[PDB]
């Protein structure tokens, strides 16, 4: 099945998922000088005070942490969005080396990793229905650079030892994803897709300009995870990013000048 290798990786995904060559695929290179400053964009509202984290899951592609999204908690609104979008999960994409790992790039610059906070449009009732809609999801993307540690990341780093392998999960409550957010909520936004299969064109992307800093030690711990299941040959969970895709018709908007 699909993955990140030479024979099944991003260049192969179009065979099982033909939308891979569609008109609104993600990620993209963010050309900061062709992006349009839009003073009409309402500020972004990220309201995570009541986010109830539940569990962290290793799925064979990344580690997904899923939230209890059964109540009106942990919502993204404003910015380019109409209505309210509810947090369901976050995950990361990262590299084998500090010089790559991000999915979006900024004037061709690759960051060490990228965090995706995934939210579904509450007008569609749940995540599974929302992904079938053109405005179903809003993904908040945040770049990671290697420097000072991010203290709010450490609780995630420490649990990774227990989910080394595909299909392992651990209880993970009371985690404040506010600890993963940079100072500024300045952003770029554009219409796109999931960056893994099924590659559905259901996402309003909101990519923050300001990266967070994490330590080398923190990202090194991401790189100890495995793609393979327990009792299969060891293949380290690294370079789980899709490269930039063609922008095609699209415009990227900026919330700042
Ligand atoms: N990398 S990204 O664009 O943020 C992104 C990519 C893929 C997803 N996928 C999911 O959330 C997902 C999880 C489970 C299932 N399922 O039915 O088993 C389906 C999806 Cl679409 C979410 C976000
Ligand atoms: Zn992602």
């Amino acid at each position: 099945h699909w993955g990140y290798g030479k024979h099944n990786g991003p260049e192969h995904w179009h065979k099982d998922f033909p939308i891979a060559k569609g008109e609104r695929q993600s990620p993209v290179d963010i050309d900061t000088h062709t992006a349009k400053y839009d003073p009409s964009l309402k500020p972004l509202s990220v309201s995570y005070d009541q986010a109830t984290s539940l569990r962290i899951l290793n799925n064979g592609h990344a580690f997904n942490v899923e939230f209890d999204d059964s109540q009106d908690k942990a919502v993204l609104k404003g910015g380019p969005l109409d209505g309210t979008y509810r947090l369901i999960q976050f995950h990361f994409h990262w590299g084998s080396l500090d010089g790559q790992g991000s999915e979006h790039t900024v004037d061709k610059k690759k960051y060490a990793a990228e965090l995706h906070l995934v939210h579904w449009n509450t007008k569609y009732g749940d995540f599974g229905k929302a992904v079938q809609q053109p405005d179903g999801l809003a993904v908040l993307g945040i770049f990671l650079k290697v420097g000072s540690a991010k203290p709010g990341l450490q609780k995630v780093v420490d649990v990774l030892d227990s989910i080394k392998t595909k299909g392992k999960s651990a209880d993970f409550t009371n985690f404040d994803p506010r600890g993963l957010l940079p100072e500024s909520l300045d952003y770029w936004t554009y219409p796109g897709s999931l960056t893994t299969p099924p590659l559905l064109e259901c996402v309003t992307w909101i990519v923050l300009k300001e990266p967070i800093s994490v330590s080398s030690e923190q990202v090194l711990k991401f790189r100890k995870l495995n793609f393979n299941g327990e009792g299969e040959p060891e293949e380290l969970m690294v370079d789980n990013w899709r490269p930039a895709q063609p922008l095609k018709n699209r415009q990227i908007k900026a919330s700042f000048k």
